[PDB]
């Protein structure tokens, strides 16, 4: 809005109180933008002994009660409360003790108004330091505004450790950490606790900060043991919302991580926000683009947090996706479908889909079946795999075959049966199964439900006629319509049902071939 005609004559100084230093869980002091000051509109060539003067009557601390320490900015980056002598300074001009910092921050220290009192300890220009003190919780993992303290340069560091016992609550004689808080990400532990304060602390100034702890057992079961690791992660910090791929629209939950986080500690973060095994999750990475979920994340995931979140614009909202599961991660990576037909003891199919080990054996996949079903009434209670193309058993697959030596499912269908009881134990030295599909006139024309068979020798047609149709199940001047042949590599010639008796090797391939191509019995009738 209209400028004054001597607004350019004034300054805005703001004073800080040390009370706003308590809470203050960031590096420095306080936030910048949490921080209330007591502002005051000064002219830019008032002298400091008239600021002083004024902002004691202001403020109700007579002059011996008070001193004013600059927040100055350093070069590392810090803005930290800085010398300023009365007696050699007074009378050089606001804006030049400023340099020019038009916004002038200086922290105000007082005596506590609990008294008036005793006024502020004198302070020695060359050999006193004001050194500022946070205590380090790991167990609530929080900062703890100590206070300050003036101290002579030549002091001992061990010299110190009552004070900070002292303000900290804890007895005396308790072992402590001690660390110099340089800057942000740069926490640099103090050593040795028996020499002077200027040979311990880099680049000894005032307002220098020292963080201490416990030297505590315990500290190593929080997430954050050391103050070190504290401003680590507290530097890497940022907000992460969390949602639920299967809940549609969810608006998700904010959790507050760290860039530096492997899969393990978000995964966990996460899984104690939600109250679950961190192993009952699974992760997406980002799609990138749009929001919406992208691809799996694989629970061994050598990356960071950072890595997953390098996609997001400067202020695009973090997000990632993910879901709850009913099994552990590592066995929902490896799970399987195998997607196969069961045949009931009714002689009806169903399609079922098992999830077996993916190293599994047939055996496994059998088992794995065996658990789903309702098996036969007084049957054999074990079950075969088939695989059947075109209509037509091609093979049966023994239990030690590997699963993932079979052919996928892909228009070969895989079917699981309970083997009947005539054929648990076959007569080796005169019985014999033989593969049964149905097929209209031509053999290449098959259709219908395929089946194993046995076979006596000696026998006569009609029997075998007579247990076809027992496990068929149709009318019989419609069974009676059609026709019986035995096939091979296409070739076929019609059994004489009248007078016909088995011999094997009309059945048998050529001795050692046990190759695909075995003969079969085919069933000649009409499809629907
Ligand atoms: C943040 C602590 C708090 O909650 O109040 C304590 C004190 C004040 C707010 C102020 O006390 C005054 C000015 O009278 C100044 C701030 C502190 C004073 O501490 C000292 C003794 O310097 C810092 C905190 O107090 C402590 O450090 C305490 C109580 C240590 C336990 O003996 C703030």
């Amino acid at each position: 809005g209209p400028l004054g005609s001597e607004a350019h004559l004034y300054m805005q100084v703001q004073i800080v109180a040390e009370d706003q230093f308590c809470g203050h869980q960031g590096n420095d002091m306080y936030d910048e933008e949490k921080v209330k000051y007591t502002v005051f509109k000064v002219l830019k060539n008032s002298s400091l002994a008239e600021f002083v003067q004024s902002l004691s009557q202001t403020m109700g601390f007579p002059q011996d009660q008070i001193r004013l320490w600059p927040m100055q900015a350093r070069s590392n980056g810090t803005k930290r409360p800085a010398m300023l002598d009365n007696e050699a300074d007074g009378n050089k001009t606001m804006i030049e003790l400023s340099d020019n910092e038009n916004p002038w921050t200086i922290f105000l220290e007082t005596v506590d108004p609990e008294l008036a009192g005793a006024t502020l300890p004198k302070f020695d220009k060359d050999h006193d330091v004001m050194l500022f003190l946070k205590m380090y919780d790991p167990k609530t993992r929080s900062l703890n505004y100590c206070g300050h303290i003036y101290t002579p340069i030549s002091c001992k560091i061990r010299d110190l450790l009552p004070v900070m016992c002292d303000r900290a609550g804890f007895i005396q004689d308790t072992s402590l950490i001690l660390y110099e808080e340089v800057k942000p990400n740069l926490t640099e532990r103090i050593q040795d606790y028996d020499v002077s304060l200027d040979k311990a602390l880099d680049e000894l100034m005032d307002g220098d900060i020292i963080v201490f702890q416990k030297d505590d057992p315990e500290n190593d079961n929080s997430e954050l043991p050391t103050a070190k690791e504290y401003f680590r992660d507290l530097y890497h910090r940022v907000d992460v919302i969390f949602c639920d791929k299967t809940i549609p629209n969810d608006p998700g939950f904010v959790v507050t991580l760290s860039n530096r986080m492997n899969y393990f500690q978000v995964a966990k973060t996460v899984a104690q926000r939600l109250n679950t095994d961190p192993m009952l999750l699974q992760f997406f990475k980002s799609q990138g683009y749009r929001d919406g979920p992208g691809n799996p994340l694989r629970h061994n995931y050598e990356g960071t947090l950072r890595d997953l979140l390098q996609f997001f614009k400067p202020r695009q909202p973090k997000k990632l996706y993910y879901q709850q599961l009913k099994m552990k991660i590592t066995d929902f990576e490896n799970r399987r479908s195998f997607k196969c037909i069961w045949l009931n003891s009714q002689f009806r199919e169903e399609e079922i889909t098992l999830y077996p080990d993916k190293h599994g054996c047939v055996r496994d996949l059998l088992e794995e079946c065996k658990k789903a079903v309702e098996l036969g009434e007084k049957a054999s209670g074990k079950l075969r795999l088939l695989e059947i193309v075109s209509y037509k058993i091609i093979g049966v697959h023994q239990e030690d075959e590997l699963l993932e030596c079979l052919s996928p499912a892909t228009s070969r269908t895989f079917r699981i049966e309970e083997i009947p009881l005539d054929q648990v134990d076959i007569d080796k030295e005169n019985e014999m199964l033989v593969t049964v599909a149905h097929f209209h006139k031509e053999v290449f024309g098959t259709f219908g439900i395929p089946f194993l068979l046995r076979i006596h020798q000696g026998e006569h047609f009609r029997e075998v006629m007579k247990r076809i149709q027992s496990l068929l199940d149709i009318q019989e001047k419609e069974f009676e319509k059609f026709k019986f042949a035995i096939v091979m590599m296409g070739r076929h010639q019609y059994i004489n049902e009248d007078e016909y008796e088995v011999n094997l090797k009309d059945f048998e391939p050529q001795p050692g071939n046990m190759s695909h191509p075995r003969p079969w019995l085919g069933l000649d009738h009409f499809n629907k």
